[PDB]
């Protein structure tokens, strides 16, 4: 798995990132946790995103 | 499961209503009264049926 | 994994509660709940029609059961 | 399983169905053949359908 | 298995032109080079990898 | 299985691709690496993509 190292050091790290959904929407936040399935996404709200809605994550920095 | 489960648990067991959405957009809303591997019944003027596959975020009215 | 499908659809059926079947592209089915396996849902309406549970968003029961 | 018979009783009594994709398309034509991941529509031309991208199959006539 | 398989490999010996639509409803367009349980490559001006989860319909040049 | 060989082959060759999205979205870059469920690819920053949310790889140079 490359998954898990490439959202495990933009937690650690505290990274704001953009979640692109398969129907356009992005979405912004840092990453507080993930699974196997789904990732804690904690903005101003702290949301449940399932990975089968996702298309890409994306580091707003370069890490 | 370390995530999903005890996050749609916590949800079930404070009563905690939530907004759910779909991947077309659409935006669900009620009470988490169970849930397994696929499937997460929603309660409000009735009981229904939302499959996982279809939802992308589930956002929490309160911490 | 089951655990609810089943009881879910099974007491619509038994019941013959019409339900709303929303599809994911936003479409609504309507009719009673004939059958269902692992992976369809035969709705019974003017014809008995298969659904895929793929493409299913909410199965939507029409009076609180 | 259920699919199969559905599918299968369509096919050997050449029923016209009117099968729906997950986009809103309506394909129209005979089911010429079938396994577990895929439907052979036969028309004016044949074509495969995956049912990963079919949300019904309905029959145009009651059987 | 049984009639996927034997399709796509009939479209690729006999290099016989093909229409593949997209669940997005774009029409990719060339030959079957190979293909296994996820994936159809096609070739055209390049060697381009369609995910079969992408893929509706498809619809052969001729018979 | 052919993914792999498909995807390493332009790793290796660092040849630029467009990855469409099923939403129709084009990304671009080069893909630094892959696992059984996502792509990184490398542009200005590294995202990673998700399979499931891919259509088409398509090479920019014919291999």
């Amino acid at each position: 798995s490359l998954q898990d190292p490439f959202l495990n050091a933009l937690r650690r790290e505290r990274v704001p990132v953009s979640i692109w959904l398969v129907n356009g929407i992005k979405l912004q936040g840092q990453i507080e946790s993930f699974d196997q399935f789904v990732i804690l996404l904690k903005n101003t709200v702290s949301q449940m995103v399932y990975k089968h809605a996702i298309s890409t994550v994306v580091p707003s920095r370069p890490v």
